[PDB]
């Protein structure tokens, strides 16, 4: 689990969605696995606005930060999980580290701020959705 709070928005993997975040639904992406929902209150997360391919994550199933290099957000292929049929993913990053399915939502970070959130996974690769494209977070 996990969320990304910039301004009055709130950034989760679209398969974590609660009611409450489609009842105040911004924008929401399935090829993406992302959904935007509003916030009343101020967030304190930036987001990166960068090109880095390196930076850090959080990993829940191991309470830890880890340095990871990653590919440029692309269309990966991803196996089929409770949330999804197999399918491509597009603006998906992968990096080698450890991930599993409840890691989702966990912030990749370069110095610039928040790069993306954990999305997929499994033996020993870790993936991202990248946020930085996404310019509109940044005003409202
Ligand atoms: C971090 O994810 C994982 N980690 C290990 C094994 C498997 C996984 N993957 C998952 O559980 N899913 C759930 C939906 C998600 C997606 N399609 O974007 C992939
Ligand atoms: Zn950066």
């Amino acid at each position: 689990s996990g969320a990304i709070y910039v301004g009055n928005y709130r950034v989760v993997n679209r398969h974590l969605a609660t009611h409450n975040d489609w009842a105040n639904l911004v924008w929401e992406d399935s090829s993406r696995d992302l959904l935007v929902s509003s916030t009343t209150a101020q967030g304190c997360d930036t987001i990166a606005r960068c090109d880095c391919q390196t930076g850090v994550y959080y990993c829940s199933s191991r309470r830890k930060h880890y340095p990871v290099s990653f590919s440029k957000p692309s269309l990966i292929f991803v196996e089929a999980s409770e949330y999804y049929p197999a399918r491509y993913q597009s603006h998906l990053m992968l990096a080698v580290g450890h991930s599993e399915p409840g890691d989702c939502g966990g912030i990749l970070r370069c110095q610039h701020g928040v790069v993306g959130i954990v999305s997929t996974g499994g033996n020993g690769l870790v993936g991202f959705a990248d946020v930085r494209d996404l310019l509109w977070l940044d005003e409202e």
